[PDB]
């Protein structure tokens, strides 16, 4: 239609940087499934050169807006308030993902950082 790049659930499937939101949950209310904390941030590195420069931070968008599927299904928007961690805390974690804090890998940008550019320079 306009801006579609990037395939879907070819190189950026549903439900993506799922170990990124466990992350959350361990690294800030200590709660989560039971792994270590440097693995699991290891798959959010693995997820983070997976998906592509081009359309990578819009997944973690996806994940808190939510994206909707050819067969009318919809994924994502799992981003809610957990047993002692509210909404609040998984948005404050959420941003510094593609900066040095998080799986950076340098970006489209050949830069730390994405999205919120000059402000719609084209």
């Amino acid at each position: 239609s306009v801006g579609t790049s990037c395939i879907p659930g070819m190189a950026i499937p549903h439900n993506p940087l799922d170990s990124c939101r466990w992350y959350v949950s361990t690294r800030t209310c200590g709660v989560g499934p039971r792994l270590a904390t440097q693995e699991m941030k290891a798959r959010c590195c693995r997820q983070l050169e997976a998906i592509p420069a081009y359309c990578r931070c819009e997944a973690v968008r996806i994940l808190m807006d939510g994206v909707v599927t050819s067969s009318g299904q919809h994924e994502g928007r799992l981003l809610q308030d957990l047993p002692g961690c509210p909404r609040q805390v998984q948005r404050a974690f959420a941003p510094k993902l593609v900066t040095e804090v998080e799986c950076n890998l340098a970006t489209i940008h050949g830069g730390p950082f994405c999205l919120s550019l000059l402000g719609a320079g084209e």
